[PDB]
């Protein structure tokens, strides 16, 4: 169950990027082999320029390209263990998912601060800050406290109370909450829709680095505002 909801979210992650370098990977246990856009992806996030990719099809063109990008990801502090090129050319879903949350962790989360709070803590204050207010909300983790949908539903209401009514959201239907915030964050905030509302409230403790994943975006939507 980690592998699917990490699958889908890590994919629209990088999607949400790559859009703006004018591409977008589809099969994420394939679409980065060639390092290509794995180099480009690098790129955007970081806003730096990295080694020109290598010219040719040839398979050690391609784990030249993905040590280029591998090469950068530790040149920012980031301790690579296990991930090897040879295996994200030839072919490992695991291994790539672990290497994009490295670097969804790094470029997205590891420097946000809050009250003396940094990475993964300090996200999950600055949604419990921001959620306080609603009774019906209670931030204490980045899993079960996100299944019904009221705390993103409230996270988007605390800084854009016009863009939903708050009141009319029930407990009991978790899959409308879900779906009511992830439409509005699409359509008026440019967060594309990473999670899957029957995966959260059906799967006992959902997938905490997908959620940090996806609620990094409201964090730097709303941060620059």
């Amino acid at each position: 169950a980690w592998e699917k909801q990490q699958r889908k979210t890590f994919t629209a992650w990088c999607n949400s990027h790559l859009r703006k370098a004018g591409t977008q990977i589809e099969n994420i246990e394939e679409d980065f082999r060639n390092g290509l856009k794995l180099m480009l992806l690098l790129e955007v996030i970081s806003g730096e320029r990295l080694p020109r990719p290598d010219k040719g099809k040839m398979r050690f063109h391609k784990i030249a390209n993905v040590n280029k990008a591998l090469d950068f990801i530790a040149s920012k502090g980031v301790k690579l263990v296990s991930i090897g090129a040879e295996e994200i050319v030839d072919g490992n879903l695991k291994m790539t998912l672990g290497m994009i949350w490295t670097i969804i962790l790094r470029f997205a989360i590891q420097d946000i601060s809050v009250e003396e709070t940094s990475a993964k803590e300090g996200l999950l204050l600055w949604c419990q800050r921001k959620t306080a207010p609603y009774r019906n909300v209670n931030v204490q983790n980045f899993h079960t406290s996100w299944k019904d949908g009221l705390a993103l539903c409230a996270l988007i209401h605390r800084h854009r109370p016009d863009l939903i009514d708050y009141a009319k959201l029930r407990k009991d239907d978790p899959i409308g909450n879900l779906n009511t915030a992830f439409e509005v964050a699409e359509k008026y905030l440019d967060i594309p829709k990473m999670l899957d509302a029957e995966d959260i409230v059906n799967t006992p403790k959902p997938d905490e680095k997908a959620i940090m994943t996806y609620v990094s975006c409201f964090y730097h939507a709303f941060a620059g505002a």
